[PDB]
């Protein structure tokens, strides 16, 4: 099984066991003119493709790799 970060903050780091078939962790955010969106973390079955040029998406395959 795989375990991924699902949210991270100064109050703590949350992880979750991915269900069968979701064998990737991801981390994503958007950037525009020196502003960043909130970061999103989770499990996924396929690496989501960026919906636009402002999005950065990073996927990986081992426990807690998406921190």
């Amino acid at each position: 099984m795989l375990t991924c970060v699902t949210s991270k903050s100064i109050f703590g780091i949350t992880t979750e066991n991915c269900p069968d078939g979701q064998n990737l962790c991801f981390k994503k955010w958007y950037y525009l003119n020196h502003r960043y969106s909130d970061i999103t973390w989770g499990c996924a079955a396929t690496c989501p493709k960026p919906t636009n040029v402002r999005e950065t998406i990073h996927c990986c395959e081992t426990d807690k790799c998406n921190e």
